[PDB]
């Protein structure tokens, strides 16, 4: 019995006795993700290089992928009639949906995560977090300022060697592989769980001169294990979505702590940290700033940044122990 | 006008007034790469998950991507009637083409580089090097034991966010993007040249405990610039093809030195180091083991390994100076 | 506001306050149609011709398209958990769905209509009719023996120059174009209505020697109009789905009356005639055997055949007038 | 082994030791056809219906398929540097290629045959004929006014249930199926030969009132066989490319004789009749106006029309005997 994302979302909606907005919202996200994936794989690029001459395009139309991905998500999400407030990594202000297309959900997303990797063709993706409108007053950015703990759904689409959508909800994380031949997401891994301990650490060591003492000690242990065990392997794709997905399926730890230029970390809380922390916790993993659970942070700005350490429980707990140690004084 | 890979190779073939055997070889390579890309992107995966029931399957047809990639390259290259000897990262022995389909070219290739990144969907690719048989004796593995400097063509196909084929030849390096909508590689970057100096270093620091003093000094310098400039950023996808491609388009340096487990380096000379070194040099970059030019090494084993350092001239040269410094003490 | 089939089916389900089975059933049909379309367009045929050699397929697996289409519909429909009885043009007996996957709907379908056109690559398609389980006793073929008038939904997917799905339900016919780049059916024509009168007649005139007097007279009028108006144009693709679709969008008339070898017509009532008659009537057209409305016929066999004349109201009414004339005696 | 169109043309080019200009011309044609097929199948249509909002569009970029097909062929053929004169069914005047991209071949083509079938999604296609410039004078339309017998290559691409390219050359007719998954034409039928006698006749009988006595007698014979055998079945898709392809693979006969509106026949000699006549004769079939061989007609107008009868030898010959009979009374 093959299960598609459409059938999965549909069934989860019935068992939850929902009106249907969530189901319509997730269906729309699915459609947006497929449209972004096709664009990312460069389908139709021949037209941009004049295969049919230049009789159609009479003006600027060469949209960058990150801009195009943003337009697809915003437009497709709006046409779902299930959202009221949208927060995008590419927009300064929150987007308030017209009354005519207004729904009950708040969506925070990162249209094309891994900007620096776009031009070198390295894996990139889309990250999303979904909240249910809390207050009863007019929708505003405030509706997006909820602790990740309030998330009803979160996940990401990875445009890697293949395109995969990872969806996390109250009862677990499920992985769907996109079959581009039929434009259908196929459930390939249900109720995913991260391993208790991995053997890979992921972090940009270029900021070494600015790491706090705990991060410094932890990395030293990965390379020169005090107990003489085997050193961990290192991997840093440069796109959060790619490094986090590898962490989920292979185990290990991912880190982006604070540094000189980024005193409160670089990654954004609403559409990078929280969605990933939610997926991680639903998979049996941990996500911390090194001092507190990411999902417990109360956002004060829609573009707020936060340090983040996530991955296998035992690996993240070891780092937390080091932070506690350097705080005991 | 628009230039497809097919027209590019055809044209280049006519320029050097060739019999067309090399042209057919490149055409076949193009076909193999497109076929591998389609499989990598998981087209038709729905059938494996029973969309059409379990009536189609009759045995145990569950070929892993790496085995499929190897079968595709081998079968397609043989069908080109342009090769006599094939060396694959997946085969312990060189493959001697039957007399009927025998051609004069020797091809060394890595069907699906980035084995550890296959399951986590991170970028992977195909690497190839082409030599002309320089002998009259019956074809044997010895025909593949030529220094990289003898290559007539080399390159790789990167199955990342998009699929790109990079081809280096005597005249230079050119990049073609695969437009999956029409199955055609489109020339998008002519006579590519790498930046003289970059700002990214790429290495698996998990082997820090095993690096020689030169590698160690260089890495420290990247994190703690003596001139107090901004430290280099770090990136290590884990797939040579992906890290090297980024090195080529963004500049910087890629390293895989020797360590305890790999005293002679891990990467293989014939289908990993040589092809990438040739692409690098044709692009104005450098490729060294730290003590000699990769392309000058005369191999004695088709699966010979070698340490490798490649990338922007100034960056590689800086590391070479550290090596030369220690050897002068 | 772009509308996809998924969103259309979802909304129609909500407005109807249905449990969700219909929506799941239509979603499944959508998925099956995309899988058949990709196969029909021959994606992956290179593998059948040995592009990767012959290492996987160790036995028979070269399924004919008509057989494959049948497996996809049956399997996908079953996994919807919304059906109890299935009638296929390719199966002698009705298919009774397992209690575990049993739903309330009865589906009659023609997996790949236009058998004679399969090998010459002329347009072919899939036709479907959906009934709601009436009786309360165990499901049997009897549940499929309902007059077309009881249909809750019907339509077809045309695999022509492009793939299109036409869906007819209680309040109208809607046309969805499949965008293969994203595997998404896009609503392109809503609440379709056939023109009152067309200028094209479609019938296999090869059976002329066996046509009844009314058909003979009608065809004579199309070629030699008694009032000297312009003669009608003739078109007969040979695939009912193609000829009927053209009739719907261009207007005119389609005919397949009785003949020597086919005394009660050739087309089957449950999965060819009724579905098309329903689409036609919902579009403001007519569908008759020449003596009675197709949708009013009470089926006595699941593979019962029936003569059928359908299309623009004025064109079909003219033929009915001729039948009445030749019956007045 | 597996043979792609690219390898087939390349090989054939080497056999006749050509400079490779014809090879590049065929390669370009292959690219144009794949691009047309993708558009015909409606890839990316979702963008036209606002999936990404209305920010991409800036003017009135709504090119109809026929105009797009014409722009693709023209642009791609010019980019081949192998042509000097182009004749399109869509252009009133012959297109003379600029001196820079000038080659020695003259190409006559029908970019999207079956205009009336475009909107109803019935099979459509591209027809082409290639001549070598036989003169030293500056290229002009006169170079395209050669009898079909001078063709060096001709064929068509049928965008039906699947996309197939049929190529005829001095040595024979070969059929290649387009595998859209990898964008490659695969040889699936070598040295095709039409059946000596068929069982299908194809003509628009709507012009019955205007047919000459020979056509009328022949059709009556197909419906009322004097030998009392089974009558021929009828088929008329309405797109020459589709009806002719079926004629080639199933045998039988295709006819488009003169009528009141088209006293010299409707189909055009240079890009409809000649290409199909050449394919037919290379396949062992016949092509006549009823009074002379189509390939022997020396045109005086690039848009010259001609009556045409083509298909299985015995069938065509039977009709010719009727013509000869009347001319002998
Ligand atoms: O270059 P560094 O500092 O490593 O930052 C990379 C991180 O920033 C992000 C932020 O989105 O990439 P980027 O800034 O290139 O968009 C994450 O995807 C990634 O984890
Ligand atoms: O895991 P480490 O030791 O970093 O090795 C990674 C390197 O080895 C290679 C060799 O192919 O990957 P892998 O062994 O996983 O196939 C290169 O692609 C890559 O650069
Ligand atoms: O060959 P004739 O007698 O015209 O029959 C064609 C009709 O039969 C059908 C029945 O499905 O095709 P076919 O028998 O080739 O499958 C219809 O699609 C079509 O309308
Ligand atoms: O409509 P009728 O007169 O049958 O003409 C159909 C013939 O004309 C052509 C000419 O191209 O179609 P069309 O005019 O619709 O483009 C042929 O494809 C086809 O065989
Ligand atoms: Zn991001
Ligand atoms: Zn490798
Ligand atoms: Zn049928
Ligand atoms: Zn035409």
């Amino acid at each position: 019995n093959i299960v598609t994302l459409t059938r999965f979302v549909m069934e989860e909606g019935r068992k939850a006795r929902g009106t249907g907005e969530m189901t319509q919202l997730l269906n729309s996200l699915c459609t947006a993700v497929k449209a972004i994936s096709t664009a990312v794989r460069k389908a139709g690029i021949a037209h941009l290089y004049g295969i049919a001459g230049s009789t159609n395009v009479t003006g600027d139309q060469v949209k960058k992928l990150d801009v195009l991905s943003n337009d697809l998500v915003i437009n497709v999400l709006k046409s779902s009639f299930a959202t009221c407030v949208l927060v995008s990594e590419e927009d300064k202000n929150a987007i308030i949906v017209e009354p005519e297309k207004r729904g009950k959900y708040v969506v925070c997303f990162d249209p094309l995560d891994g900007s620096s990797n776009i031009d070198c063709l390295v894996s990139i993706g889309t990250i999303f977090g979904i909240y249910r409108k809390n207050s009863t007053d007019e929708p505003s950015e405030k509706d997006a300022l909820q602790p990740g703990r309030n998330l009803v759904a979160a996940g990401y689409a990875l445009y890697g060697s293949a395109t995969m959508l990872v969806l996390a909800m109250v009862n677990g994380v499920n992985c769907f592989m996109l079959d581009p031949a039929i434009g259908e997401f196929i459930l390939v891994d249900r109720d995913v769980k991260i391993k208790k301990k991995g053997s890979i650490y992921s972090i940009n060591e270029g900021y070494a001169k600015e790491f706090d003492p705990a991060i410094t000690e932890y990395i030293q242990r990965k390379k020169f294990p005090p107990d003489n065990s085997a050193p961990y392997g290192a991997r840093y794709v440069g796109s959060m979505v790619a490094d986090v997905h590898r962490t989920l399926v292979y185990g290990g730890i991912f880190m982006y702590p604070a540094n000189k230029k980024s005193p409160k970390g670089k990654l954004r809380l609403l559409y990078e940290c929280n969605p990933m922390a939610y997926v991680m916790e639903k998979a049996g993993g941990l996500a911390t700033t090194g001092k507190e659970a990411v999902l417990d942070i109360v956002p004060t700005d829609i573009h707020q940044r936060a340090p983040i350490i996530l991955g296998s429980p035992e690996d993240v707990t070891e780092l937390l122990e080091i932070y506690q140690k350097h705080a005991a004084k």
